[PDB]
């Protein structure tokens, strides 16, 4: 019937009965007088000297009148003009101890201010341009700049916020999706993207309000202004205690739009980002007017950056695909490629990567199969991403044809590129009593906040990628406290059992033995990892590395060793080249057969501890066990040779000493989760030997280079690769030339957290270390960009 007293109301109504809450436009389904009652403009937003101590006046946007406070719909500066208070900006920044709340509040409110394409790199212009954001910054915990997901895109970002979750897990994978069981598409433009079965995972409002925590909007109706958004919000804030939500969200489409439109280092930028600033302005002196200026926690996060993107800069798939009118294609800042219509049986994937893949010497993108594409992303396991897919380089744009795009210029700006380009970086603000004082906080995923958010709340998080407890930095006081995994399979430590006469593996080599003493104390600095699912393996000890032999996968799991600075780099010996002898330890029914890899004309192998880095003569015998060796590509063994014999002691020398954790990764279903036995396709010609779909080397180190990797007593350094057992190097353009050329630019672009490892070999690293969970939990998280 009438919004009488009802505008912007938190609960449901049953068709019919016309709504006024902040969904009713988008539907349309508001009340003939929501626009003369809800969406008041009157007297603009801003209490002026000669509106102090008036009469009310219904129509006013926003009241200046005495009785406006206990009703609780006052102007944001009614007190600072009228009753002659100070902005919260020129405040000096007090330290919040303990929240600050009127009686009745049960736990501290949470505002979410999300901005839309904020770069890290605004906030180095500082008070001049945003003073209030400024201050939230300088007083609360803030960090250098935030991590988005991939695609660096606004709808999968704000979504990954909400669920902690990657976009291929909550099903948001770009701002433009096609679902192939559904059959229809999903716009940033259009009235699809309301349906719900687009949206999975569970996000933080739907966590709150199942556990009784009520939540206000986290949507507006485009048609809402940004005065009216924070007014609402406080008029939420003072509702009764029963009815009162904990959490709320703010969006803002600056400064993504101008952005855009003139480029992120442009001087029209300023303006946007004074905007959003007093926009924040007015949230903290309306809440200062509220007595909640020292209760509430306010969260300032962006979903992406923005970087310098021109329509001249665009690469055309014209001048390389005959047949362009074959395909659809997801263009921009990155590229999905599928068949135009399902009716075409000429439609070839193979085709299509080969026609893309280094054509032109200065080509601005990079043809993937999804499950090729660089682990870190994550983006692979959900039928809405094509097969197909294009990395584009930062600053380039990917088309179908040149007649696609368009005019002069447009746009000066874009954003959707690999989520460590350092444009792509975003910002993190955290100001309020559960937050830290003038505390500076290392770069982290937004994928994490999911997790800070509940804990802010007192919520029990749903299952989600953010490892929970790697921000507990990040807050004053915390209500989750981490504990290590339970191992679930106890190791064999296997002595002399079987002799080199009871072998038949067809092998050979041409040429105590295996015994503990610095075995451990050296060569695992950080503790045995610890299996995290039901299999037999066993513990192997050698002089110079240690291993956890699999009996199923017949392979180690993990290959643990470490390097000085001053170590020895020697040869692999040419009467050792085709060495490989067999472990007396383990049984012949549980070991590769040689054979095996000669019958296989495509499958060659390596050691996942190097022979070149052997401590004597006699110990470089030890790396040609059976139990030491993996299947490798002669591709593969150009990269792996390289990283052993060459970067394994470059690091070494720099870092000052490195320990080194080496293994092999299956993941044949690209879900990024550990794979059963079943779930491996392909195995070594004529044999029961697994092939790894990747290969994992966690290289950790002492932070303090001072001192070296055994006998750290500081905190730690670490650097983690997930290298794709690829039979071809067809990602790398320059693979004809020298291993230095292009190896390590592979490595770079294949760099991996722990966690990411973790997930891939249900194994679970620093078990053993001198450092807190929690501090080992970020160690983890922590993603070397080379940046
Ligand atoms: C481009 C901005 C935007 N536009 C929309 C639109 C049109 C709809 C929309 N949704 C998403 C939620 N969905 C209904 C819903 O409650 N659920 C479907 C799930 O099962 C739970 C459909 C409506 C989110 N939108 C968003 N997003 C992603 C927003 N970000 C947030 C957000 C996310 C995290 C934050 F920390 C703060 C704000 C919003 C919310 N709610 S508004
Ligand atoms: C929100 C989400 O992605 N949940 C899935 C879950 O359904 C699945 O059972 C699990 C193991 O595969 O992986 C994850
Ligand atoms: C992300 O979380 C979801 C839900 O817990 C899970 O299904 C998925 O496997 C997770 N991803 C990884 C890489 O662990
Ligand atoms: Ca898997
Ligand atoms: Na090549
Ligand atoms: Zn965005
Ligand atoms: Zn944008």
């Amino acid at each position: 019937g009438s919004c009488k007293g009802r505008c912007f109301e938190l609960q449901e109504v049953g068709p019919p009965d016309c709504r006024c809450d902040n969904l009713c436009k988008s539907y349309s389904s508001c009340c003939h007088d929501f626009d003369e009652l809800c969406l008041k403009t009157a007297r603009g937003w801003e209490c002026t000297k000669d509106r102090c101590g008036e009469v009310r006046n219904e129509e006013n946007a926003c009241h200046c009148s005495e009785d406006c406070l206990s009703r609780g719909d006052c102007c944001t500066n009614y007190q600072v003009v009228c009753k002659g208070e100070s902005h919260w900006v020129d405040d000096d920044c007090e330290e919040i101890k303990v929240p600050e709340c009127p009686a009745g509040f049960v736990r501290p409110p949470l505002i979410i201010f999300s901005v839309d394409g904020f770069r890290a790199s605004y906030m180095k212009k500082g008070s001049k341009v945003m003073p209030n954001i400024e201050k939230l910054r300088s007083c609360g915990t803030h960090a250098p700049y935030m991590r988005p997901v991939y695609p660096t895109k606004t709808f999968p970002n704000l979504y990954t916020l909400a669920t902690g979750l990657y976009p291929e897990s909550h099903g948001i994978v770009g701002n433009s999706m096609y679902d192939p069981v559904f059959d229809a598409s999903f716009h940033l433009r259009g009235r699809e993207k309301f349906n719900h079965r687009w949206w999975g995972g569970q996000p933080l409002w739907i966590t709150a309000t199942k556990q009784g925590v009520r939540a206000g909007t986290f949507f507006w109706s485009v048609s809402i202004p940004h005065e009216r958004r924070i007014l609402t919000i406080l008029q939420w804030l003072s509702l009764p205690d029963n009815e009162r939500p904990s959490v709320y969200a703010f969006y803002s489409e600056q400064p993504d739009f101008s952005g855009h439109k003139y480029g992120p280092f442009g001087p029209e930028m300023t303006n946007p980002l004074r905007e959003i600033d007093k926009t924040v302005g007015q949230l903290m002196d309306g809440l200062k007017q509220l007595r909640l200026h020292r209760c509430v926690n306010v969260i300032f996060v962006g979903d992406h950056g923005m970087e310098d993107v021109t329509c001249d800069r665009t690469e055309f798939l014209s001048n390389y695909l005959t047949n362009v009118d074959d395909i659809t294609l997801v263009p921009g800042t990155l590229g999905r490629i599928r068949a135009k219509s399902i009716n075409n049986s000429k439609y070839d994937p193979k085709t299509i990567i080969a026609a893309l893949t280094c054509k032109k010497p200065d080509q601005h993108f990079k043809p993937y199969m999804k499950q090729h594409l660089p682990k870190r992303l994550h983006y692979a396991n959900n039928r809405r991403i094509e097969d197909i897919h294009l990395l584009v380089d930062r600053r380039w744009h990917v088309a179908r044809k040149p007649l696609d795009v368009s005019g002069k210029c447009f746009f000066q700006g874009d954003h959707g590129f690999d989520n460590k380009v350092n444009s792509m970086q975003t910002v993190f603000v955290g100001y309020g009593p559960t937050f830290k004082y003038r505390t500076k906080v290392p770069p982290f995923e937004n994928i994490e906040l999911y997790n800070v958010m509940c804990d802010l709340l007192g919520l029990k998080p749903a299952p989600n990628n953010g490892t929970h407890g790697s921000l507990n930095h990040l807050l004053r006081t915390n209500t989750f406290r981490p504990t290590m995994p339970d191992e679930v399979s106890r190791p064999n430590y296997p002595g002399i059992m079987y002799l080199q006469s009871e072998f038949d593996l067809g092998c050979t080599c041409d040429d105590r033995l295996h015994t503990k003493g610095s075995t451990k104390e050296r060569h695992l600095l950080y503790g045995r990892p610890a299996v995290l699912y039901r299999t037999s393996y066993d513990i192997l000890y050698h002089t110079d590395f240690e291993s956890g032999y699999s009996e199923i996968f017949l392979m180690p799991l993990w290959t643990s060793y470490t390097i000085s600075k001053q170590a020895e780099v020697s040869s692999i010996p040419e009467h050792l080249t085709n060495c490989v002898r067999p472990d007396v330890r383990v049984s012949p029914g549980f070991s590769q057969n040689c054979l095996a890899y000669k019958n296989d004309k495509q499958m060659s192998y390596g050691f996942l501890f190097p022979p070149y880095l052997s401590s004597s003569p006699e110990a470089k015998y030890d790396a040609f066990l059976v139990t030491n060796m993996v299947p490798m590509y002669p591709a593969f063994k150009r990269v792996w040779a390289y990283f052993q014999r060459v970067l394994v002691k470059k690091y070494a020398s720099e870092r000052n000493g490195v320990n080194v954790i080496s293994g092999p990764i299956f993941d044949y279903n690209y879900d990024g989760l550990r794979d059963t036995e079943d779930e491996i396709k392909q195995y070594v010609e004529g044999s029961s030997i697994p092939v790894p779909t990747h290969y994992y080397s966690i290289i950790t180190s002492c932070l303090d280079f001072t001192q070296p990797a055994d006998k750290c007593d500081g905190p730690l350094s670490v650097s983690s690769f997930i290298l794709p057992h690829r039979p071809d190097n067809d990602e790398s353009c320059a693979s004809s030339e020298d291993e230095s050329k292009w190896v390590e630019e592979l490595m770079k672009m294949h760099t991996a957290r722990v966690r990411d490892i973790e997930h891939l070999t249900g194994l679970d690293f620093y078990r053993k270390t001198s450092r807190s969970y929690s501090e080992i939990l970020t160690l983890k998280t922590y993603l070397h960009t080379y940046e």
